[PDB]
C-alpha cells in the first residue's frame, strides 16, 4: 500500500495545436520553452483556438504528475494522491476536476470567482513543444485555502509532499507551509525545477523553498540553469548533480537526493553517497509522437516507485517506464510494477 501523496501545482486545461515557426515569431516566442502568459502574447488563444484539429486536454505540471502517479497504483484510487490547486466552477475547472477524480485523485481544490480556470497553448512545431500558461484562478489559489480543513487533512495524512516548480510564481508561503508539514509528519519534500524560467525569475522564491526540499528533480537543460543561477562553473550534469547534493542548503534529515533526466541519454541520480547514471532503456524514434511531453510523466511514474519504498535507482527505472509510454501515446492499465 503505498504511502499517501500530496501534490499542488496550477490546474490547466491544455489547448494544444501544430503551429508554423511564424505563428512563433508572431507572439516572440522561443521554440521548446515554456513562458507566462504576458502582453506580449495578446491574443495567441484566439489564434490558436481558430485552428484546425485544436485539442483541449486536461494539463499542468503537477496534475499531470498526479494522474501518471495514480495510473501506475489502481489498486488505490481514492487512497492515494490529493491534489491541491484553484480553479473557477467553469466547463474548463469542470473537466480538469473531473478527469482528475474519475482516475481517483482526490481533488482539494479551491474555486474562485476572480479569473475563469487556467489554459496552456500548447504550440507544436514537429519535435517540439511551446508553452505559453494563463493561469487564471490558478493564481489565485489562497492562504485561506491552504489552512481550510480539507487541505490540511490532506497534509496530515501525507507522507511525500511535490510541488512543481510552477507554484513558487504564485505564492511562496503556500509550498512553505508544505515544507514545514513535510517535517512535523517525518515526511519527504520534492519540487521539480520546471522551467529554465523559475531560476531566472523565481530565485528569491527558490532559494526559500531549497534548504526544506528532499528531493530535486529536473532535466538537462533546468540544471544547466540552476548552474547559471548558481554561477557554478559547469555544464556537466553529473557536477552539478553532485554540488546541488552538497552545496545547496538543506536543513533535512532524510538526505538530499537530485535527479537530472537527459531524454536519451541517461538519468543522472545524485546522492551523499556519490552520483550514478540510471540508463533510458532504447526505443525507436519513430514510436515517439509530437503529443505529450516526457517531464510530468517521469515525475509520476518515480513517485509511484517511491510510494511503494523503491530504492532511488527503481525509482527512476519506473519512471522511464512511464515517461516511454506517455511520448507513445497518439493504455488502461501499466505493464510495469515498481
Ligand atoms: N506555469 C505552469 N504551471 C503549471 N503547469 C504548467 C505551466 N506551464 C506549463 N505547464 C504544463 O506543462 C505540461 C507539459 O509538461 P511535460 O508533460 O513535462 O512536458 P515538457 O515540460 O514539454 O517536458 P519535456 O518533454 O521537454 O521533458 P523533459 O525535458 O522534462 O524530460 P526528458 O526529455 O529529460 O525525458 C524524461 C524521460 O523520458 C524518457 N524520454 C524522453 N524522450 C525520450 C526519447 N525520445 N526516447 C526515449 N525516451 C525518452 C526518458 O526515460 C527520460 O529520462 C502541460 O500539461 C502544461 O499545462
Ligand atoms: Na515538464
Amino acid at each position: 500500500a503505498p504511502l499517501r501523496v500530496y501534490v499542488q501545482c496550477n490546474p490547466l486545461l491544455d489547448v494544444s495545436a501544430h503551429v508554423s515557426d511564424e505563428f512563433l515569431v508572431k507572439y516572440g516566442l522561443e521554440r521548446g520553452t515554456a513562458i507566462l502568459l504576458s502582453e506580449r502574447q495578446k491574443g495567441i488563444f484566439d489564434d490558436i483556438e481558430k485552428m484546425p484539429n485544436v485539442r483541449y486536454v486536461p494539463g499542468g505540471s503537477g496534475l499531470n504528475v498526479a494522474r501518471v502517479a495514480q495510473w501506475m497504483q489502481q489498486a488505490y484510487k481514492g487512497k492515494f494522491v490529493t491534489y491541491v490547486g484553484c480553479i473557477a466552477d467553469d466547463r474548463y475547472g469542470k473537466v480538469l476536476k473531473e478527469a482528475a477524480e474519475h482516475e481517483g485523485i482526490v481533488m482539494a481544490v479551491e474555486h474562485t470567482t476572480k479569473a475563469g480556470s487556467g489554459a496552456c497553448a500548447v504550440c507544436i512545431t514537429g519535435k517540439e513543444r511551446t508553452l505559453v500558461a494563463d493561469l487564471g484562478a490558478a493564481n489565485h489559489l489562497s492562504s485561506e485555502h491552504m489552512r481550510s480543513p480539507a487541505v490540511v487533512r490532506a497534509m496530515d495524512e501525507s507522507r511525500i509532499f511535490y510541488f512543481s516548480g510552477f507554484t513558487l510564481t504564485v505564492d511562496v508561503n503556500h509550498v512553505l507551509q508544505a515544507c514545514r508539514k513535510a517535517r512535523e509528519v517525518d515526511g519527504l519534500f520534492m519540487i521539480n525545477l520546471s522551467a529554465p524560467f523559475i531560476m531566472q525569475f523565481f530565485s528569491a522564491q527558490l532559494g526559500e523553498v531549497l534548504p526544506y526540499t528532499d528531493i530535486i528533480v529536473a532535466n538537462r537543460h533546468e540544471a544547466k540553469e540552476f548552474a547559471n543561477m548558481m554561477k557554478w562553473d559547469t555544464d556537466c550534469v553529473e557536477e552539478i548533480a553532485r554540488r546541488a547534493v552538497s552545496e545547496v542548503p538543506y536543513t533535512g534529515t532524510k538526505g538530499r537526493v537530485v535527479v537530472f533526466t537527459r531524454d536519451i541519454e541517461s538519468t543522472v541520480l545524485a546522492t551523499k553517497d556519490g552520483v550514478e547514471t540510471v540508463p533510458v532503456p532504447q526505443l525507436d524514434q519513430d514510436k515517439v509522437i509530437d503529443m505529450n511531453g516526457a517531464g510530468d510523466a517521469f515525475m509520476g511514474g518515480f513517485l509511484s516507485a517511491y510510494a511503494v519504498g523503491k530504492d532511488l535507482r527503481r525509482c527512476c527505472e519506473t519512471g522511464h517506464y512511464t515517461a516511454q509510454e506517455v511520448i507513445q501515446r497518439d493504455p488502461e492499465k501499466p505493464s510495469f510494477s515498481p
